[PDB]
């Protein structure tokens, strides 16, 4: 037992054992003779859940009495992962439960592995929402996460013959002990219909109704007895030949069935539009109800709505609809209230990712909202015209309505017009927003534009996943850093401490052994634990340049084959991540990685000097295992393409060094740690711009770099696919003729930088000292810092570290 995991007092252990047995009997209806590990998991989950309930009821009661300003975080994604360990950590129950289960003859770590991830997100954006909920609870904010309860989250990834296969993620099959259904608070949502203009304003009539039923999940703050709520809506048909009519209820209920996995490319799918309106319409009724339970002038003083990307952008015209059509406020007053209530966070600059909904879809599904959007647009463009008289092209560029073959609504433009604050997610990204894609808006309303650099929760991403590191840190500086990560700066005093150097290195070794064991047990593959663990885990995208990593791997293989008896630093290269189902190039990249592995891992001349592993089914629970085990974090996106990144921050906190471009939050990470303690390579944003101006010619690099030429020839000729020699011709073609992300342009600098990594790894003491310098300066990247900045600079509320009574 370790100190950061809390006390195992005799009274507590006795009480936990008793309640475990009670739940096994009364809740699960099992006896100890036929109980499985799954039953034991559920008995523990219910036992821990019981400790949340008093705190949850009294937190919500406290908000009702004190009536603080409420923060509503609207997201289509909440990538929560597992709940059991996080709850124990935040309630200081971990050691007590470990003791209670041990005394019952059970291994708690084995029970933890049974829990399904709540995979209600795709990647960074979804996981950010999850870290944010944890920080908002920890900082005592009256905050509510609102989303959709998907029946199926992000698909499970299987690799079959080197190819991605998708399997439905039936995460609710065994039940969800954490949620509470609230069928009594079911609300109607309207679709289709038509608008009637009466003498008494507009009326939206002849609609189809879908019911929104809420399920509430507790969100505990770190040891402060605050328990906030995540409310997720589920779609239900209303109760009003016969057989078919009952069967057709599925059509309504399909709204909450499945998370869209296409994080690369916007497609105008009606079902996704319905999901976006569903969450917005149900949430806003809940917001207004809560506000009316103690004149809309005070609405922005009592309510903040944060839009996570443009996905809940319909909140803007929905709030207008409610205020104008139902509450009878004049347009100007309603608009003032709306702007002061709403704020918008942008997460990407790639044009193909922006939501641009066809007008014809909105006209049919949401005819009143389309009318409101047109009126917003006309009044907004009137302001632009008065500020920039005669600038007709600006009017076209800034319009919410896009002209063309199909007319579209630009949802980002809608969000900027209707929000008092617009933020990017890292300093470089927020600057790019002002200088490029939203330049016109910045010139009109400079005061709207902000930066809020992303962060991660140090509860899940240090204490939970890396208790060994948390403990050795706590031994020297105490426990206060867990909720005040800036205190890690105190560790700079230990950079020459021989004991600390040894302890940091020991913790990493243990994490690596544990992960190496996990790979053999669960996936039947053997790795050398003394090799450098070189890790790139993230969704598969061309911009993230898993392909550049692949080129380096093949370079190393070719160098070994050329000089087999020369010493090289042994590496285990691990790449993992899911590809969007319809993204052909991303699926080809996965196949390339496994194909390289097939050749490299079976070459007797290589031995255990180089191994290439594709990490199947990358998800939050796997990140918690692999990140503490990593030596080298690959953060290699083309400069200007990754808005922030957050995986980068997880690796920094956990004792990996970073090889990266000056992109997204990497810039600020290098600034914090010092450029000498970071492996920076490649084009800066300015260099990318210069290449675009003269034109990117991949052929030039192929002609001048013989090692690069060899790799392309190998790919083309069928070296990595002997039975299908032309398998990778799409990859070669893209690289040579149509590469938006300039893979070849960074190749030479990348390979050279990787040599410097290997050089440092040969000197374990200096490697570990650089690691200490990274861990010690990771404090800025706590989501507590991020949320404090949102609270003070956008929401107009003060964070609190003070305990509620237990
Ligand atoms: O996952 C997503 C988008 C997912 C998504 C999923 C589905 C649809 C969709 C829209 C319309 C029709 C059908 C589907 C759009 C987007 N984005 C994301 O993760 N962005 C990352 O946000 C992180 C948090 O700010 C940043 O650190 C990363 O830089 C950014 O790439
Ligand atoms: O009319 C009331 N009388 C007493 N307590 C209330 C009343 N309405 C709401 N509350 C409290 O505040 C609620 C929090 O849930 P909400 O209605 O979603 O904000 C409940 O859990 C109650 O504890
Ligand atoms: C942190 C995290 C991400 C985001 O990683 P990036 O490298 O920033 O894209 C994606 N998926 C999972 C499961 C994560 O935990």
């Amino acid at each position: 037992q370790i100190s950061v995991r809390g006390l195992a007092g005799v009274e507590n252990v006795t009480e936990l054992k008793k309640n475990f047995n009670r739940h096994l009997h009364f809740t699960l209806v099992k006896d100890r003779n036929v109980a499985t590990p799954r039953d034991y998991y559920f008995a523990l989950a219910h036992t821990v859940r019981d400790h949340l309930v008093g705190r949850w009821i009294r937190t919500q009661q406290h908000y009702y009495e004190k009536d603080p300003k409420r923060i509503y975080y609207l997201s289509l994604e909440f990538y929560m992962g597992r709940t059991l360990q996080n709850t124990m950590v935040n309630l200081a129950l971990e050691n007590a439960c470990d003791e209670a289960t041990y005394q019952l003859g059970l291994d708690m770590e084995e029970l933890e592995e049974i829990e399904e991830d709540a995979g209600l997100g795709n990647g960074g954006l979804g996981r950010l929402a999850a870290c944010f909920l944890d920080s908002m609870a920890t900082l005592g904010l009256a905050a509510y996460g609102y989303g959709i309860r998907y029946e199926f989250g992000i698909f499970n990834q299987k690799i079959c013959g080197g190819w991605q296969m998708e399997e439905a993620d039936d995460w609710l099959r065994y039940g969800n002990p954490w949620e509470k259904a609230r069928p009594e608070f079911t609300l109607p949502v309207h679709f289709y219909g038509r608008v009637e203009h009466t003498s008494q304003g507009a009326k939206w009539v002849d609609t189809q109704v879908v019911l929104a039923m809420p399920y509430d999940t507790p969100v505990p703050g770190y040891r402060n007895n605050v328990v906030n709520t995540m409310r997720l809506w589920s779609a239900k048909a209303p109760n009003d030949g016969y057989i078919q009519a009952v069967l057709d209820r599925n059509l309504a209920e399909n709204i909450s069935r499945v998370l869209y996995p296409n994080d690369n490319f916007f497609e105008g799918k009606e079902l996704r539009l319905k999901q976006e309106y569903f969450v917005v319409a149900a949430t806003l009724q809940d917001i207004i109800r809560r506000f009316k339970s103690s004149n809309f002038d005070a609405f922005p003083d009592k309510v903040a709505i944060q839009l996570n990307d443009t996905h809940p952008s319909l909140a803007i015209p929905e709030l207008m609809r409610v205020l104008v059509d139902l509450e009878r406020l004049d347009w100007d007053k309603a608009w003032e209230v709306t702007v002061k209530t709403c704020a918008y966070t942008n997460h990407t600059v790639l044009p193909e990712a922006l939501e641009r909904w066809p007008v014809h879809l909105l006209e049919t599904l949401l005819p009143r909202h389309l009318q409101i959007i047109y009126e917003i647009n006309q009044r907004f463009l009137n302001r632009v015209a008065a500020a920039f008289p005669g600038d007709v092209d600006r009017l076209r560029r800034m319009s919410l309505v896009e002209e063309g073959a199909v007319k579209r609504i630009n949802m980002a433009h809608l969000c900027i017009a209707g929000s008092h604050a617009v933020n990017g997610v890292a300093r470089i990204h927020s600057e790019i927003l002002k200088k490029t894609i939203f330049k016109d808006f910045y010139e009109l309303e400079p005061h709207k534009f902000q930066n809020k650099t992303n962060g991660i929760t140090p509860r899940r991403w240090l204490v939970l996943c890396n208790p060994g590191l948390a403990e050795i840190i706590a031994e020297r500086i105490g426990e206060e850093y867990i909720s005040d990560l800036d205190q890690l700066r105190k560790l700079l005093s230990y950079v020459d401490d021989e004991a600390f150097i040894r302890d940091v290195a020991k913790v990493k070794q243990e994490n690596k052994l544990k992960f190496a064991a996990y790979l053999e047990r669960e996936y039947k593959v053997h790795i050398n634990p003394n090799s450098l663990f070189d890790v790139q885990v993230k969704r598969i995208h061309e911009y993230k340049r898993q392909l550049l990593n692949c080129l380096h791997v093949i370079t190393l293989y070719n160098r070994i084959k050329k000089e087999p008896n020369k010493f090289v630093v042994p590496r285990t290269v691990m790449i993992g991540g899911k590809a969007a189902p319809g993204y052909h190039m991303a699926k080809m990249i996965i196949k390339l990685i496994t194909a390289i592995g097939d050749v490299v891992n079976h070459d007797p001349v290589v031995g255990d000097r180089l191994r290439v592993i594709f990490l199947e089914n990358y998800r939050v629970s796997l990140a918690e295992k692999v990140i503490p085990a990593a030596d080298l974090s690959e953060q290699i996106s083309t400069a200007g393409t990754e808005a922030s990144g957050t995986g980068n921050m997880k690796f920094m906190l956990n004792g990996a060094l970073t090889i990266g471009t000056m992109d997204g939050a990497n810039v600020e990470m290098a600034e914090e740690a010092g450029e000498e303690n970071f492996f920076i390579f490649g084009m800066r944003v300015e260099d990318v711009d210069r290449l675009d101006q003269r034109g990117y010619n991949a052929q030039e690099y192929y002609d001048r770099i013989p090692e690069l030429r060899q790799i392309i020839e190998q790919l083309s000729s069928g070296f990595f696919s002997p039975k299908q020699p032309d398998l990778f011709k799409d990859i070669v073609n893209m690289l040579m003729h149509h590469d938006r992300f300039k893979v070849f342009a960074d190749y030479e600098e990348y390979v050279k930088c990787q040599e410097r990594v290997s050089a440092l790894y040969k000197n374990p003491r200096e490697w570990t000292r650089m690691v200490i310098r990274n861990i010690a300066t990771s404090g800025k990247f706590s989501s507590d810092r991020t949320i404090a900045q949102y609270a003070r600079e956008i929401w107009g509320v003060e964070p609190s570290r003070q305990r509620l009574p237990a």
